DNA sequence: CCGACCGCGCATCAGC
DNA sequence: GCTGATGCGC
DNA sequence: GTCGG
């Protein structure tokens, strides 16, 4: 919040570029500036001061000078007044509606929540559940509720098979006092990089959580990734908890550290870390870190016995999860 | 300059 | 049906 | 939009 004015401006510009211009690289450029500035431990006094930071260049520097002098940005003022952009930006807030679908909807004269509700027939399944819980998915989850959700998910998984390990990642693992959703990393000994010795490993867990009415809707579901919706049980006479987004990723057990590194994020931290890896001659995904040969082709998986080994390979000092919130 | 910008699972589609 | 490309989201 | 080579 020290430079919250500026970082908000940049995020709004990032959202415009992604959602309206469908200019993903511009979007990442703005997100990176916002992130580098959000970290900066001083109140920024000028564009020039900002430009010293990596990811802030001439254009962003100029915008920061405008914002500092006036408290706003004319380019944004105009975007906000523009009915087509505003409509498109709005629709992309429904889970399952991206920039392409949002613009297709807007072309058909579907531009508001009212329009979406009356055209459910035009929605795929994901989009439909996104609209259903539109309000709910806007709400943050207090850590206290995440703690109760953890407890249900770990206990239910334990009931299915005591050899499962379920680990809550995302901003929760980074120590955040609230989270946008719940991310669960799942492992079982019978699923490794070498073999899948049991089928339905994810499904059974999903089933048990549906059984006890924790998981209420499914956005998508494959052998290793579940994306859907869950809700804490509420007591007699009390209002229901909001429904919440839940993702569950089943990862080969021998690839736990790469998987927990990935699912811990943040997303920007993952991008930055993977890009540094490339500079160091490695590539990192949620499974492995592999060397790039002279060609630039991934070699074989390097050995990894902790998250710190991954940091070590790319010559970064270890960062605890709570310092990875970029 | 100017190329590169992280890496991937699932749903949905086109084209065979 | 298949594979490959694209959208979307993590 | 920003950056490194
Ligand atoms: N490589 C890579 N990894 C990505 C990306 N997006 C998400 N991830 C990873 C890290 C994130 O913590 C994790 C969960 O993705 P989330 O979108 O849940 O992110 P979180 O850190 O939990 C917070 F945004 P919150 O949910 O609290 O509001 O998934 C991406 O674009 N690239
Ligand atoms: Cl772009
Ligand atoms: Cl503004
Ligand atoms: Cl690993
Ligand atoms: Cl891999
Ligand atoms: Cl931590
Ligand atoms: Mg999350
Ligand atoms: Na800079
Ligand atoms: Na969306
Ligand atoms: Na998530």
């Amino acid at each position: 919040t020290l430079n919250g004015g500026i970082t908000d401006m940049l995020t709004e510009l990032a959202n415009f570029e992604k959602n309206v211009s469908q200019a993903i690289h511009k979007y990442n450029a703005y997100r990176k500036a916002a992130s580098v500035i959000a970290k900066y431990p001083h109140k920024i006094k000028s564009g020039a001061e900002a430009k010293k930071l990596p990811g802030v260049g001439t254009k962003i520097a100029e915008k920061i000078d405008e914002f500092l002098a006036t408290g706003k940005l004319r380019k944004l003022e105009k975007i906000r007044q523009d009915d087509t952009s505003s409509s498109i930006n709005f629709l992309t807030r429904v889970s399952g509606i991206g920039p392409s679908a949002a613009r297709k909807f807007v072309d058909e004269g579907i531009k508001t929540l009212e329009d979406l509700r009356k055209n459910e027939d035009k929605l795929n399944h994901h989009q439909r559940i996104g609209l259903k819980y539109f309000g709910d998915f806007e709400k943050r989850i207090p850590r206290e509720e995440m703690l109760q959700m953890q407890d249900i998910v770990l206990n239910e998984v334990k009931k299915v098979d005591s050899e499962y390990i379920a680990t809550v990642c995302g901003s929760f693992r980074r120590g955040a006092e609230s989270s946008g959703d719940m991310d669960v990393l799942l492992t079982h000994p019978s699923f490794t990089s070498e073999s899948t010795k049991q089928p339905k490993l994810l499904h059974q867990v999903v089933e048990q959580l549906q059984k006890v009415h924790f998981i209420t809707d499914t956005l998508s579901k494959g052998e290793t990734k579940f994306m859907g919706v869950c809700q804490l049980p509420s007591k007699n006479d009390e209002k229901e908890y909001p429904h919440r987004r839940i993702d569950i990723r089943l990862i080969p057990k021998d690839q736990y550290y790469c998987g927990v590194l990935y699912f811990t994020g943040s997303d920007i931290f993952n991008k930055n870390m993977r890009a540094h890896a490339l500079e160091k001659g490695f590539t990192i995904n949620e499974y492995t870190i592999r060397p790039l040969g002279v060609t630039g082709v991934a070699g074989e998986p390097l050995p990894v016995d902790s998250e710190k080994d991954i940091f070590d390979y790319i010559q970064w000092k270890y960062r605890e999860p709570k310092d990875r919130s970029e």
